[PDB]
DNA sequence: TTTTTTTT
């Protein structure tokens, strides 16, 4: 008798491995007995006790196998075709539906029976974000929206604010939630040309602040930014197909994904407003940074950036009907656990405790 | 008959080897008659004499095929994909426990009745070391604490001061110890592509000397270290995965280790020196030397660079409690050879022997 | 009947042979009948002849083969391996004992029946090389000693002195006779990549002339060379393993070995002069060019700058004692053969030719 | 029936061809009947018209072989085993005999029935020759014996002189006679790595045309060569083993050959000047333009670029004694071809004729 | 049942065609059938509808293999092999005779009755070109013969004068004519290498418009190219080979190919001009401009671009003789249709028309 | 796939 290959292939698809060593490694651990299995026993890793007792019997052929990797090589393809197949095939609102339905399984493990990170501290996560700007959710779920649109000119907010006034900060937790990446154009414009290929394939996209060529009259260093990005008319628009460029590789070409501008409080032409959906000023402020200093749970546990805690934010705010369609009932699960575990006292005594700058757990 | 490549894989695993023309030549070993093997006889090496007896038969088959070096890839990779699996599964602590165990078990041997090391000598390593700074094995729990609990923009220690200062020194006995890596960055930006890739599955990594810009003025000539340190500041916050590459393999995406950074007193961008929890500057001191030249096998024997006089260090000062739990009953009876084989008076001996800059045994 | 791939790879382990062309080429020859082969009667190469008889039968059937490369691979593969495993277990002083058998045999066989090699020619040499230095055979023993014991960072000797001094002469001979590498240093910073790669196992390394800085107030043409080398701080030390690279291959992780530099006569950053345990200063001294000008057998033998050269001065000046345990048998069989070839008279006589710089020989 | 890859070996050996390309399109031309092989009948190509007859029956069956590339890759194999294995067990002299073997069986054909030659053509060119500089075949017999015996620092001759001088027209046809290459060094300091490279296993190598810098006082472009060349000063003497590169291929390490350089008339740094054992100035001659211009056939084809130019110049000239003890034989009989053909007054007819600045012949 | 992979060869080989990719496709086509291939009732590629009832029974068998791209892989390197034999044996008369046989190929079938040519009108191409210059039809010749003998030094040719005067329309012409291609030699230094890497295995080169530097005041744009050419003078000269490089290849040796030089009229240098056997002016015409726009069915159907146009120029005025032997027999059936085709005066009177600048044709 | 080319 021989090793099913369809087998392996399965539970490649199951966990979504893509790494043909680490399906390798795993796979093997299930050559002895379920039986006894110890890490099952434990309920250490669903990833295995989940399949061992299923596979068991495939596992002890495939350990005598003589051509392992192989067998790997095409389970691991087979997940990478699935995933160039969705990539192709779907609306970017079906993208966001999947990715919330990823970082919700994050939101059902990490609060799950081991518990491993305390719900209250991303609780008093949620605190220390809604507190930033007003209606802070609202202008999450705005700017959201309008990234999932994705429709042209509306495409560009213009974070301003000065040092340390948490622009960078929150810009890059949402790209936990969807993905992307940040981008520099203070150096200079020959240079430029392979900065702009940094963008490619990006489901969102940021920039570094304009170290803006006028800003030095306001003593904010002058680099390349401004003039540079006041003459790359499309890439804001999005309007048409954009070529984009790397070093010792060829040109490619999409549609310039949209974005954030953040920068110093810099001098900007009129023309390169015009660019802009919205313009903030962040700023620093003075409870804020004393209850980080008396918080720092948060940012232990990781909490402060992650999507995860947006997400939260996200879920305890925004009504049901906000959300990607049939993972409302997700959301229902979710506003049942969180309105249940913690009252609106508390959640108003964290929120009034970063209204007065001291720990938020108290 | 056909060989098992079942059984060459276990020798694989159990010497923990991986690489396949070490694997190819061991094994290769087994095809005489393990019955007059001088090897064996000599008790020469345990990777070795171990195992001749019980592999000389499929050795000997093994010895006759056309395939070797596919049956030893195929055992290598076993090897790799164990190490991924523990990788993303365990704990920080779990790893640190398990490498704790692999050094305990080669003292065993080295102070065995093979007894090639003799422990005065390697505490006398220690009573050096732990002259070196005030309460040395205290610094060192903090370091190893640290390093577990891996806080972002807290993973980084930086070491400053001139040659001969001993920064390398303790680096070297900190690196053995955990298991790290060394890199260097002082290089063209283009080529840290793969030198970086060494970095994926390790606990730790250590960055040498690197150069400043400026500073020449105190003979510190400048260099690409620096300007690739302070631009490279996420891999020292720790917060954000980077995808890492290998040559004729695919590149594998992870968060990058923590580790330490060391230089002679450059020039560094304050936005860099963020970084960094502690930031301590190492300089000579002479009585050191006069102990070292008198007490050479110090140096030879390359005691003062081991890990392993930390671990013997750790032993001695450290309470049993702070040790992981599982290894306690092995602290133990270590603490009860150490503690039975020296009285506190024969340390002493030693230890002001080293301030003295006397020879240490005496 | 088929080929015994056995054989072929006892015949690479044999002539330790590791290039799979010039392993195909010679094993080749053997397909004629050893009866009548007319480099047998010859007797001209021992690694032919000493074989021929033996490998004839399997040659044969390999001169059908289909596989001929593949054969050669998987012996070039076993050879490899052996050297791997030895690297990574012999003491650096069996390395050496072993290096002094396999110059021995070829001693043995240089003034053998065969005879080609003029011994008297030969100890020419001796004297000549003997007078360079003071002390010269105590010199040589002191820098056994250093790559013998390889103390961190004070492992490497830097010869100094004008062109036509001879430090490139000794460098060549101390090379030869311990088996490393020279390496050029001087050079476009990137392309070392691969040029350090072939440290890889070495046993010993050798930078020459190499370039400084400045050097045109002396008409010394400056370059990259003492600018690349106080980068590689850590690789000179040799206090904590590097990556080293080839072509097609992942890097190897090891400790960079010890070695010489020669300098003409350039400035120095002491930051590099911290890591050269000992420094040689070298003289023109016109009575040598005498002496070689009415004595050119030395240079189109190469006599002088042959390692075998100094062993056999080592044979004459030491005392039996200094060498490694199991080769004092030989030692003691060549003293004598020394002793009965020459009077010390004739020794003499040959110093004193060499001291007045008329040719050698009277 | 099956193909014999024996019979491509042999016929692969025999042509001693090395493109697998060239191999296999000469192979598959045998498939026609060789009776009628009109290339047979014209007698166009020996290494078609001696082989075609032999292998015909194994070249039908090739033809229909689903396996072509393979087996040719393994015949051009065993002629590249060859070579190498001869690069490390000839005599330098040896190598000389075997090359000087090849091209009297050229001369053998060029001058044979079939040979298109004129005797008293090449004849001539050997009178102009003759006539470029004082005792020319004594210059030659002095750099033959140079190249020989190799000795260090010892090995390289320097031409300079006015443009249209004489110098690569005399450097084509020692390169020619000896077998080696040219090679560019008036080039970026990278790329000379790959140049560089050409080298591995020549027997002599000739810089081209090196320029200096400054001298355009003397209408001397400048470049790179002279500063370039001086730092690869080890590459000149020889003295060591170095380590050479080609594109996809590891470094092979080995001496680097002995050659000449050619130059208008630059200035030299003095520690390149000590390394050119030998300088010759070459002039232009109105004579030898004028004698020339009514010469042409000896530029139309070529023979005073060409080896067999000067190997005939050394017949004529040179004792039998003076060659090698093997080739004495046919040297012996085309000694008394050329006696037959050619009195002494005829040659120094020839001579005169150059002299006074008429076409050679009258 | 099997397929025949000489089938596919000889396809491969009577196509010539040589890459794999086209000759799968079209190999595929075959397997419909062929009875009523609507291509080949169209007659619309000859490369299929003389091919396909011949191949469609092994087309059939070919659509099912599993062997698809080895078996074309074969088939390519057999047509590759044919080019390197060719390349090393053939004569320049036997190549060129080649060349003209396929174009003598082409026009069968252009003025066929298949064919969409009409030979009046490329005759009215003829009576332009030969217009161009005095003596066309001779100059062409006396171009060809410099070509095939290949002579040193005298091997290049110089093109002369202002823009637009058909320069390189004649180039064009020539370089189909014979194959080749054109290079451009205007860029700095370094790239250069690949540039003439281009000219491997080539018959002709065309160095196109090569600026000079000064005669700004005559408008004319200044670039490197003459003085880079006067820096190549061997590669003109072409008595001695040359090295010659492609990207990720390595080097080839061989002499320099014959070609032509174009530019405007930048002052020459000596040195440049003795390199020219010929130099040609080319001068605007009027009346040819004039001709042309009555006459614009020349340029839109490329007619004076090509060199069917230039093969019927010297078929029409060359003597039978002049050409090579073998085609003669073709060359007079051509001759005999261009008689029956066209009266002299006919011819006659179109020269006339050209000399009026009135439109060809009346 | 890297290496080489590109990049610089
Ligand atoms: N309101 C705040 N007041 C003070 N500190 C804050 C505040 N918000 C965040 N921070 C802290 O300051 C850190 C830096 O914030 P961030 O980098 O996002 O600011 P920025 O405005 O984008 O800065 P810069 O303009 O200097 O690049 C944050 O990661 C957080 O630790
Ligand atoms: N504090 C010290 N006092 C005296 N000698 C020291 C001291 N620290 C190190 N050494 C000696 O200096 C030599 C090198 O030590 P080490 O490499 O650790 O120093 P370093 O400061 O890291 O040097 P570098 O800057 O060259 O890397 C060793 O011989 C070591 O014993
Ligand atoms: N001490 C000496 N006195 C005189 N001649 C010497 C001396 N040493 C070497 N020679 C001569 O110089 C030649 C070259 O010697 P060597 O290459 O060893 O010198 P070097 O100083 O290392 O030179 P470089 O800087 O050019 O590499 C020798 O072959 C010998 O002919
Ligand atoms: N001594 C000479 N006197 C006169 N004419 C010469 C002389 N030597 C060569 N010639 C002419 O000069 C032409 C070029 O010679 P050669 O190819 O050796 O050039 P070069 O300028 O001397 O060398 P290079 O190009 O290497 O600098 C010869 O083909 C011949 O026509
Ligand atoms: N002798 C001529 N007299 C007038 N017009 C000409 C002549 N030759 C060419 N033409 C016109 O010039 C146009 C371009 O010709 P062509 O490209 O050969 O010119 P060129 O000077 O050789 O160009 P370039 O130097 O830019 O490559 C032709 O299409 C035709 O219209």
């Amino acid at each position: 008798k021989q090793v099913s290959w369809k087998l392996v292939t399965e539970y490649a698809m199951e966990t979504k491995c893509d790494d043909v060593l680490l399906l390798l490694g795993m796979y093997l651990e299930f050559q002895y007995s379920f039986e006894m299995c110890l890490k099952c026993i434990k309920k250490e890793q669903p990833s295995h006790y989940k399949y061992h007792e299923k596979h068991y019997a495939n596992a002890a052929i495939f350990a005598d196998s003589k051509n392992q990797k192989t067998i790997c090589q095409q389970a691991v393809d087979t997940v990478l075709a699935k995933k160039r197949v969705d990539s192709l095939q779907l609306t970017r609102e079906q993208m966001l539906t999947n990715r919330f339905n990823d970082l919700l399984d994050r939101m059902d493990i990490m609060f799950g029976s081991t518990g491993s990170a305390d719900i209250e501290e991303w609780m008093a996560g949620v605190a220390w974000l809604h507190c930033l700007l007003p209606k802070m959710d609202s202008v999450v779920y705005d700017f959201l929206k309008c990234m999932v649109y994705n429709i042209p000119k509306k495409r560009y907010w213009l974070f301003k604010g000065p040092i340390d006034s948490g622009k960078t900060t929150l810009a890059a937790a949402l790209l936990e939630l969807c993905g992307g990446k940040a981008l520099n154009v203070n150096l200079p414009l020959d240079r430029l040309n392979f900065e702009l290929g940094v963008a490619i394939d990006q489901f969102l996209v940021v920039f570094e602040d304009v170290k803006g060529t006028g800003g030095e009259s306001r003593d904010l260093p002058s680099g390349q930014g401004i003039n540079n990005l006041d003459n790359l008319r499309d890439y804001l628009d999005g309007s048409v197909k954009v070529n984009l460029e790397k070093k010792h590789l060829n040109k490619r070409t999409q549609i310039f994904p949209p974005g954030i501008v953040t920068m110093n409080e810099y001098s900007v032409p009129k023309t390169l407003q015009a660019r802009f959906v919205k313009q903030i000023d962040f700023r620093p402020k003075d409870y804020l940074k004393h209850c980080l200093e008396r918080s720092e749970f948060l940012l232990e546990k990781r909490i402060i950036q992650s999507g995860i805690a947006l997400l939260l934010m996200l879920i305890w705010y925004r009504p049901v009907a906000e959300f990607a369609q049939s993972i409302q009932s997700r959301i229902v699960e979710w506003k049942e656990r969180l309105d249940k575990e913690f009252s609106l006292s508390v959640y108003q005594k964290m929120k009034f405790n970063v209204a007065m700058g001291i720990g938020v757990l108290d």
